[PDB]
Parts: structure tokens; sequence; C-alpha cells
């Protein structure tokens, strides 16, 4: 029964993430789509037409988004962020909470840009993912220097309506990016390959896609609802001598575990080095 | 269009572009001049048979042309610019085709002679010779708006053409600039596979090339993801899905990623040595 | 040509062939009938919009057609033949498109009903949908000479078409039958490489597809070996030769050979289980 | 021919593999009398030195004697010795001399820098050849230095053409040539040993396997040199569909055979560059 | 000063091998092209037009080749051989020496086919290669049951004019096929790759091809003219610490030697299994 009656939400950027969050927020009932405004440099975007069908207010002018909004999501790619902050920095007011969703971009760098216009900007950095579109996102956030205690509780309230949300120290966020920020892409890759496996063994493609995704969803839910180690759940499922343990062996023989460690590492490191040359 | 075109360089790219332009009918061969440091080249004799004017003097090409293509290798561009920079006039549009060479470096060399050189950077590929090239271009500091439109009109006649930001061109080089070479390697290997399985070489080459051509045309005319088109074609339990698995087991996908990356990085690396 | 064509099967291949035939203008949609065990298929609704007649009864397709394409999966052919064999008349030409299924097995099933069935075996691919398919065919024991000419005239309108000995068709399956799937995988990976290097996905997909299309067209229009065209495009020390090296270091060539082989062998393996 | 009647005196600083190979090639071609060649070595107990003496080549421990004897002076020592050599005999280089450096990596600039401290216009040529000059099938390239006369490059080309292929290149190509034809014979000897092992594994006597493999590679190289055809086209021509040869080519591709040879050319070239960088 | 004045040579098949041998034989002066006849099922072949320019007599009818010839080369692919022997078997006479160049096909199988028509057919099996076209072929031969001692000496005389030639036991020929029969293809592959290496390091392609081929030719000639082991010649060329030994290491690290052993083995085994299903 949550609803933010006095909150105007704006999205700088009207791409995948802004659509996913707006869809999630409105599906959760916590915001009315007409109380959301999004701005985009290209109004001929599929996500822009989708946001328009929802009822979200759309504008080409970032300044209009800022003037309309209380909570302002920077739903743009990391290299776009400093241009956004140069453009609208003079329009930030006391009432604004600026929530950056861009990978790598530090609170420090945002505060430095905005503080040249107005001292004490209220900044929150988050890392979320596109499954907020089905209210199963994974979100972490860190509060900035001048964010009030109410600002982080508010943002946790809002972001918890579309998935898991928790506060973290800012120095964990690049690693979260490599795990849950990039994670859905790993899963989509795995599901495409699992479906190829089912097709190779004779399943129709549509059934193999449905079954693979359902297996992954159910297993993740089993882990989330269990107090047990993922190795224990794996043990419970592998009958001695059986089909599953034979398949687990061929995964081990290819270094399956190491590839996923490799992926989280590679995404984290790339996130860190993008900001290093930004800074 | 009364327009005169010149090529500094008379090698593979100048031949491919002149053949495509004249086949498209956007240009008559007699409105094209090319220049080369070696006039005994196979490409030079071919350009002559088509009716292109030829000269050993880069300066004559400059004085002939309105649109001047620099169709030489990247390390030769600075020599060309020092040689012909004093001859560049207001009317000229200088189109650099060299991998890696930035608009900035070209404008700097030419501005020492005349203040506002009109410079366009492109990356094309040799399939322009059959009017199926892939071309991107970026407009320079002093390029007029009609200059980029003229360029896109010309290059669209021999393939795909679009304007990009200059910072995308090195990556495009790794994808469509080097791309034909990846395809030629793949077609040779596919034919070897057909021959291993019993096909005559001539038939295996033709079938493999036709398969890649048709598949690429399907994707271009489809709104569908290439994985969806792959799914459509993989009968459960069948021959195609068995072959896809052995490609996956070799990391086929990663090798093509590796190649785009290596070409792009080498392109950037060569320009860093230039500057 | 007053000719009536039928498709047993209303899936990907029947759609692709009907779309190509009618786009070529060799056939009007109203002269084509297709039949399917499931009438709620996307391909079936598409065929309907084009103007193809549709029916759930294979027998109605047989009675409509002069040329009857069997556009079903290999394991379904024997069921089709038992269902419709009593309906095959002297006028019919039965064209099997199924991978692996031999003319011998088809003639044996149909000869139990009428003595001299006219049977043609082909292997085509779905790029017929954009009139760039690759097709081979072999004529059966009772096929008239005009039957193979009619077939080649029809299939040449939607791509490359040539007659082969039947013992080449399983290998052709591994090359051009599965080939588009290899290309779709390669194009997805090439686009990933372009995206890794900074390109937007939409542009990377377009450039990669255009590069493969143009390269394949170059090879088809060239008398030159694909290694020569590769040599022409590899500037010494440059980006392209660096990328070719990383392809070679992965055994890129061997993976494509592996794929043709695996598809061919699986095709042969499926027919051995049939017989 | 006319080179012989020119009665050129030739010197090698170095009495090793290359000096033997070039001396043997030059004398077999009849361009030089063995006794018009002089070679110097710091180690006169080498096997190549005993072979040079048997040929009738003059041997001396003093590099100065080689220089004073010579009209054309080959620097046939390992790269790291060259700067020591130029210090020692630089005062003895005369205007009549052509100095031909054979050392991998060593630039004309570094040679001219040393020699120019003595006479102002040393005539320097840089070359990269290989040991098959010994059977007059060498692969040689050369680049002419700042003060090499046009006739010096022609004389060099005439002389090195008597023992194999010879062509002028820009100097910036020579390190890559080193990785390809300079080291190339060692790649071939490795390949011939392995092909012989393969013949022996399949039941052939070693002597026959060695002879057949070497003849195969000789005939194939000659076929290509005399062909107007791409090597892939010649490969296509001899790969019968479904046959033995295409099956064997597949197992070569599966091991990345092509990439290993590219790796080798690159490694030799890169090592050649880094040896010169350590020197300078 | 060799010349076979009373010998009529015929080629069944007018492909790569028949062209290579005819070119080699005429270049060696040992045969006049007009005393050679070749037959082909497809007279629109590049090799057929080439043979016609040489002056070789061309015919579509294998029976005409047989009637014209004393020495009859079966220059056809192995699966074609039994059809040739069925076609012309009744035309073989006492005067004929039948020389099969097909991989895998045994003397025994040829003699069985021809003996149904006429007893004691004179059969020689050889394995040669296309470098006979530049008179540097590598040829082995085995004499059949009814071949006279003069027949093998004659064939050695003829085949020695276009390269190395020696008699072997028939049971070595499949292995020779994997070594020198397929060997030129290995070399063409190696030369293409070596040229790619030179191009990568900055050489023009034409120069890199010329230099690589010259290196391979010179090294093979060095080995043929030396009494020394190929490892010794390799030792003589690798200076301590130098460019060549560095390159040899990267070949060893990739298992270079094992790939060539793999190739000879694979070609030999495929040759044996082609004949096994033939027989
Ligand atoms: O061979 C296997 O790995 C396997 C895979 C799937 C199902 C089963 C099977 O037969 N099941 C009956 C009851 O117990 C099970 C749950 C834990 C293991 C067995 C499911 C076994
Ligand atoms: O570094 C490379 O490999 C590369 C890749 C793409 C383009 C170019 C480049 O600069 N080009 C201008 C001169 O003509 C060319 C046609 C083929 C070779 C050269 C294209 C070089
Ligand atoms: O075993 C396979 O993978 C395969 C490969 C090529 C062709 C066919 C085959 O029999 N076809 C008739 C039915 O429609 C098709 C279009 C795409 C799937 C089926 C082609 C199957
Ligand atoms: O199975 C193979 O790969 C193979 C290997 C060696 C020899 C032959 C063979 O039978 N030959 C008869 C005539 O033509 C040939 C030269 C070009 C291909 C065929 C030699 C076939
Ligand atoms: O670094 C290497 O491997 C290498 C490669 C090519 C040439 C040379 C070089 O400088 N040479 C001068 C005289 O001795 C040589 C013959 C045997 C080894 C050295 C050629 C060294």
């Amino acid at each position: 029964n949550l609803y933010f009656q006095s909150m105007s939400v704006g999205f700088i950027g009207a791409g995948q993430l802004a659509f996913a969050l707006a869809k999630g927020f409105t599906a959760a009932g916590v915001l009315a789509a007409h109380k959301i405004m999004a701005s985009s440099p290209d109004m001929d975007l599929a996500t822009v037409s989708a946001l328009r069908k929802m009822g979200v207010k759309l504008t080409p002018h970032n300044k209009e988004t800022v003037q309309h909004s209380d909570v302002l999501f920077l739903a743009v790619k990391p290299h776009i962020i400093p241009f956004i902050l140069d453009e609208i920095g003079a329009d930030i007011e006391d009432r604004h909470i600026v929530v950056s969703c861009a990978a790598g971009v530090t609170i420090s760098s945002i505060e430095k840009k905005l503080s040249a216009f107005r001292p004490a900007p209220r900044v929150i950095r988050c890392m979320t993912n596109t499954p907020v579109v089905v209210r199963e996102g994974a979100t972490v956030y860190a509060t900035g220097t001048h964010a009030q205690v109410e600002d982080g509780r508010l943002m946790e309230q809002l972001l918890s309506s579309v998935g898991f949300c928790t506060e973290v120290e800012e120095d964990l966020i690049d690693a979260v990016t490599g795990l849950s920020g990039s994670g859905p892409a790993y899963a989509f890759t795995a599901l495409d390959a699992l479906a190829d496996g089912g097709v190779k063994m004779g399943l129709p493609r549509r059934l193999a896609v449905r079954l693979g995704a359902q297996a992954l969803l159910g297993a993740a839910k089993m882990l989330l609802h269990s107090e047990q180690h993922p190795g224990q759940l794996k043990d419970n499922v592998s009958s001695p001598g059986g089909a599953t343990i034979h398949a687990l062996h061929v995964l081990e023989s290819g270094g399956f575990r190491s590839l996923l460690i490799n992926a989280v590492e590679a995404s984290c490191i790339r996130t860190r080095e993008l900001q290093s040359m930004a800074d």
C-alpha cells in the first residue's frame, strides 16, 4: 500500500533503464505514469514510444525534466553524465535528489560538477538492472555527502518496489556492477545456449527456451528462499550415477565456474578503468 | 553533376571505387583522374581500360579534381599532404580513406597552406567494386553541410553509407574495413570443408559464397535478431544444430570478436605512432 | 506457365520459397497451395496474407498441384508419402526438400501405389526468401528431362541452382544447407565485436552484414581465389593482417571445416536411422 | 663471367657458417677463385675454418689483413660483435671499399656512424641472405647506404644473384625479411625432420622418408615460383574431393598450422628488432 | 640424351596430373607432345586446353587412347579406376604397360579386373605428384605380377626424367602418398602462411611469397645435397640467443612437428580406408 503522493520523478535519458524503471514503478502502483517525465536527445526511440504509451510525459529538453522533478534519475551511459551535469547543473535546486545510475561514475565526481553551481547537492549513486521492468531488479545504492537520512530511506523505499534493494558503501558498487549489473546479460547468454542444447537433443526451440528460463528462475528462487549453500542444493539434486552429475562433470571439465568468475572480474575492472580515464 | 573526381593512389581502393562509381552511372570514367608512383601496376592498367585518366603527378590530379580521394595507405597520407597541400583550393573536398588518420592531422597539415580545408574522413571497403560496399564518413571542421550530403550521395551509389562521429571510425575499420578479409578466409575454409566431404572445389566455393551472400541479405532485409534467424533454421536434433555446436566448442564467436578488436586496436596503434 | 505448385508443409521453407517465387514473378500466389498440421503457425498466417491458398488436408494440396514440394522435416517424409501416395498421379512431380532422404526411399514408398513416380531431390536454403538461395537438385529414375529443366528454371528464379549427382547432396547440406546458420552466428559475433569496440549495436549489425554480403558478392563476381582477394585487402603491417592472425591462432578455418563435416555426417546418420 | 675477369678480392670478417656458405656458393658459381677470398676468425679451431682452408680460402687471425686484402668486405659476424669490429678496423676502410654488412638487425646508420669518424663517405650496403647460398639457391635482399654508388648496388646484385635470388629493398623491410627468409631454412629443416618422422611412423624407412619429404618441398616451392598462381589455388588443384590430401590439410588446420608459421616469422623479426635496440 | 623413340604414351584422364606429366615429359625432351594422347570425359577443362596448346593429341574416347598407346597412364581419381578398367579392359593387348597413378588402388585389384579379359596384364602402380610439371616430382613405383624386368626399368627411366624416382615394395605406397603425394599441399599451405607472416611484419605480399618459396626451395636442396641430418642443418643456422632460435621455440610451443606427423598419418590412413571400402 505504498504510494509517493508528493513525489515528481524525472528521467534524464529515455532508454532501456528509464523505461524499465518507469514500467516497474507504475506496475508497483507507487507512481502514476503522468507524474513521471523523461527526456531524450532522440525522440525517435523505441523506448520513447513505449514510455509514451504508458502515459509518461516526454520532452526533448533536459531542463524541463529538471524543473518538473523532485527525484532525478540520470539514466544515461557513463560518458554522457558529465555533459548532463554541465547542461543542467545551474537548474538543480535544494529540493532535488539526483540519483545517478551510470556505471563507474563516482559520487565525488558528480558532487564536484554540481557544487560549482550550488553547494550541497543531494546525490545518490545506484547500480540497478533492467529486470526492474518485471519488479525483480537487483539494486544497490550509496548516499552522497549532502544526502539526508530521509533521502536514502526514500530511495530504498522506491527501489525496493521493483526488486531487491540495499544500501552499500560506494567502494562496492563497481564490483556489484560486474555481478548484478552485467548479470542478466550472462543469464540471457546462458539461456540462449541452454535452448541450443535442448534443440540439439530434439526439443522445439520455443519449448526449450521456456523450460530453460523456468529452470533458471526456479533455481534462483530456491536459493533465495533457502538458508542453504548453493553447493548443498546442487548436492540434493544430483542422484548418484545419474544424468545431472554426468552433466555437472562436463561443465567442470570446461572450467565453467572460472568463466563466470572471469566475467564478474572483467566487468568490474572495465567499470573501474572507464572511470579512471574519465577522472 | 559536372563534378570532377580524383584519386591520389591508383591501387585496389581507387580501382574499386572508380569501377563502382562508373557502374552505378553516377560518374563517367572520363571525369575521373588517378595518380600513382608506379604506373606499371595491374590496377593502373585496369583503370586505363575503363577510361579513367591517369598521370604520375599528384599535382595534375589535384588540378583536375573537385572531390579528391586520398586512396593511399595510412603512412603515406602525410607525404601526400606535404606534396599537394600548396595546390588545395577553396573548391576542393579532400576525402581521406586511410585507416586511422584523423581529420585533425589532415586539417593541421593542409591549414599550413590554406586556412579552411574542407576535409571528410571515410572508411569504406573494396566490395564497392560490386556496389555492395560498407562506408562511414565524418565531416571535418570546415566541411560545408552540402559537402557531407554530396559525399553520402556519391558513396551510397556503391553500397551502404552513413555519417558517423569520427571516434567510431577506428572500430568500423575493425568491423567492415577488415570484414571482407574475414569473409574471404571463412569462404576458403568452407570450401575446404565442402571438398573434404566430397564436393568439387568449384561447386563448393560457389555454394559457400552464395550461402553467405544470401544469409547476409536475409539479415539486412529482416527486422529479426540474427539469433532468431539462426533459431528458425536449426531443425531440432538436425544437421545444422550439430554443426553449430562444433562451432561453439571452438569459440567461433570469440574469434570474430578477437578479430574486430585486434584490427581496431592496431588501427589506433598506427595513428599513435603517426602522431 | 499455367503451372500449379503445392507445398506439403507450411513452415519456414515453404514460406521462403513461396515468397521468393512470387517476388520473382515466376508464380502468382494464387497458383500455390500449402498444407500444415497446425494452422495457427506464424508462417501459415503469412502465406495467407501473400495470397497463397491454405488447407489442413495434404490431399487437397496434392489434387491442386502439378509440382509438389515436400517441405517438411526429414523424419516426416515417410508419413507424408504413406498418407498421399495413393493420390500421386502421372502429371505430378514430387520434389523432396528434406535433408538426407534419398530418392530411392521416396521412389520405393510411392511405387507401391503407382509405378513410375517422377521424383526430384533438392537441397535449398531459406535465403530463397530474398531470392539469393543456393539450391542443388538430383533427378530420379522416372523424372523426364523436361522435369529437371522445369525445376532448374523455377529454382534459379530465387537463387543459384544447379543439377548434381545425388551422392553430393548430403555434403551440400553441410555447406549451403546449414551455411546461413553459420553466417548468422558469425554476424552476431561480429556485431558483438563492433559493440565491444564502441559501435552502437544497430550500426554494428548493419556494417557486419553488409561486409559479408559485399565480400561474398566480390568472390562470386571474381575469377580469383579467395586467398588472392584476401591478399589484395591485407595492407602490410596493417589492421587487417593483424586481425587475420588472431583468427588463424584460434583455428578459425578448422572450425568451419568441422561444421560442414558435422552437418554432413549428421545428415547421413539420420538417413541411416531412417533405413 | 665478367665478375671473374674483374678479379675481385673478397673479404669476410667472420669465418663461420655464412662465410663458408657464401664462399662455397661464390666458388661453385665460378665468380671468384677460392684463393681471392680471405677470411678472419678469432677462433681458428672452428670446423667451418677447416672447411674454408680446404677450399683454398685464405685465413688470418687479423681483421686488418682481411680489410687490406678486400675490395668487397663482408661483415659476417654475429650482430653484437659488429660495433667492436668497426672500432678495430674502421681506420683501415678505404674509399675503394664496399662494406657489406650481413648481420641481422644492424642498421646502415649505425655502421655509417662508426665508419664516418674515419673516412667521410664509407660505401655501405646492408644485406640479409641465408645459408642455401651454399647450393646457389639463396634468398638475398640488400639496401644501399648513403654513399653507396649506383654501380655498387648493381655489383652487389650481380654477385649475390650468382648464388640465389637477389633483390634491392628499402632498409626498413630487412628485419621482416630476416624473420621470413633469413630464419626460413630452419623452419624447413624442422618441417622436414617432422615429415620424415611421420613417414617413418607410417612404415617408411627413414632414408626414403627424408628424401621424399625434401623432394616434395623442393618441387612444391619450385612449382609455386614458376606458377602465376596463388598458393591456395595450387593447394586447391591437388586436393581431390574426399581424398587423403584434404583430410591431412584438415588436421593441419585443426592445430593452427598457419598461425604457427606466422608466429615464427613475427618472433624472429621482433627478436631481430630488439637485438638492435639493445645495441642502440 | 634420353629419348623414347618407339614409345607411345597415353593418359586416361586429362586433369592436373596428366598435364603435369605431359609437360614434364616434353620439357625433358624424352617425348614429343604429338606422340602423347590424352582422353577426358569433359573436354571443356582448363587442363585439356593446356594440353592442346602443347600439341598433345586429345580425344573423348578412352578406347582411342588405349589403341594409340604402349604405356598407358591411369591419371584418374581412385574411385574412377574400376570404371576405366571395365570400359577398356577388353582393349588391353600384350604390348600394353598399364601404369596406375591413383592413390590407394592396389596392383591386385587392377590385375583382377584386367585378367577377366586377358591373362597376364602388365601393371605398374606408382605414386607421383604434380611438381613433375617442373621436373622436380617425387615418384615411387611397384611392379605387378606380370610386369617384366624391362617394364620397371623403362618406367624408372621415364619417371626419373621429371624428378626423383625409385622402386618400392607396394606396401609402402600408401605411406608415400601421405608424405610426398600430399606433401606439396602441405608446402603450399605453409608458404601461404609464411607469406602472411611476412605481410604482418611489413613486407609486400609479392616479395613475401617469393622469399618464402625461395627459402623452402633452398633449404630442401641443402638437405638433399648434404649427408647431414636436418637437425644438424637447423643447428648450423640458429645463432645463440638469435632471431631464428626464438622463432623455433614458438614453433615447438605450438607442436609444429606433431602437426606434420598428424598430416602424413591422416593422409596415409585415409588412403588405406578409401581402398578398404573400394575392396
Ligand atoms: O539422473 C538424474 O540426475 C535425474 C535427473 C532428473 C530426474 C531424475 C529422477 O529420476 N528423480 C526421481 C526422484 O529423485 C530425483 C530428485 C533428486 C534426484 C532424483 C528426481 C534423475
Ligand atoms: O591497416 C589496414 O589493414 C587497413 C584496413 C582498412 C583500410 C585501410 C586503408 O587505409 N585503405 C586505403 C588504401 O587502400 C586500402 C584497400 C585495401 C588496402 C588499403 C584501404 C587499411
Ligand atoms: O537437419 C537439418 O538441420 C537440416 C538442414 C538443411 C535442411 C533441412 C530440411 O530437411 N528442410 C526441410 C524443412 O524445412 C527446413 C528449413 C529450415 C529447417 C527445415 C529445411 C534440415
Ligand atoms: O586422395 C588424394 O588426395 C590423393 C593424393 C595423391 C594422389 C591422388 C590420386 O589419385 N591422383 C590421380 C590423378 O590426380 C591427382 C593430382 C591431383 C589430385 C589427383 C593424383 C589422390
Ligand atoms: O639471429 C639469427 O638467428 C640470425 C638470422 C639471420 C641472420 C643472422 C646473422 O646475423 N648472420 C651473420 C653470420 O652468421 C649467420 C649464419 C648462421 C647464424 C648467423 C648469419 C642471424
